[PDB]
């Protein structure tokens, strides 16, 4: 899709068979999803944003359908604010800016 | 232009006589931009990320061009570690995003 931003970039993921909705963040490095239990192994994590660092959990190749497009990368899990789709997963899905 | 998301979405934006390089973030609603003493009124807001909130002074309606397309509109001054491009202005410029 072409998606404007004259209102947020909230999309629907599917993540372990449940429905989230997500901001499009070209902005974030790294996707972050707010506090929720994966399968798996995950690392200890901090990163930074406009209001200092944070702790969260790494989870490597996790399954990701953004807006029916396919990823498999790394997700973040913390305090984030809302939940993001950062340029880690963008870049899978072919997202791009076009002005 | 198309700009891909491999790398930070880093463009050139100018505010009066200060060129600075700023990220066209769709996960920002508003425009936020580094410490800079710019002239007129404004208005203390704290905006919240990652890390929680800063402080930050909202000036309105000032001109900025990014990469020769003219804006205007609201920016917001502080101790952000980044200048952030948001949709206020990528609207303005025609930005969307795309796959
Ligand atoms: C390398 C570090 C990162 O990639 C951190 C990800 C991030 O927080 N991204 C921010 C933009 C940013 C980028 C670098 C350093 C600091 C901030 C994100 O794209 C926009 N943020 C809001 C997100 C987290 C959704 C709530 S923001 O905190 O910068 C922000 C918040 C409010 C706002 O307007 C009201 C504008 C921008």
């Amino acid at each position: 899709p072409q998606i404007t931003l004259w209102k947020r970039p909230l999309v629907t993921i599917r993540i372990g068979g449940q429905l989230k909705e997500a901001l499009l963040d070209t902005g974030a490095d790294d996707t972050v999803l707010e506090e929720m239990n994966l399968p798996g192994k995950w690392k200890p994590k901090m990163i930074g944003g406009i209001g200092g660092f944070i702790k969260v959990r790494q989870y490597d190749q996790i399954p990701i359908e953004i807006c029916g497009h396919k990823a498999i990368g790394t997700v973040l899990v913390g305090p984030t604010p809302v939940n993001i789709i950062g340029r880690n997963l963008l870049t899978q899905i072919g997202c791009t800016l076009n002005f």
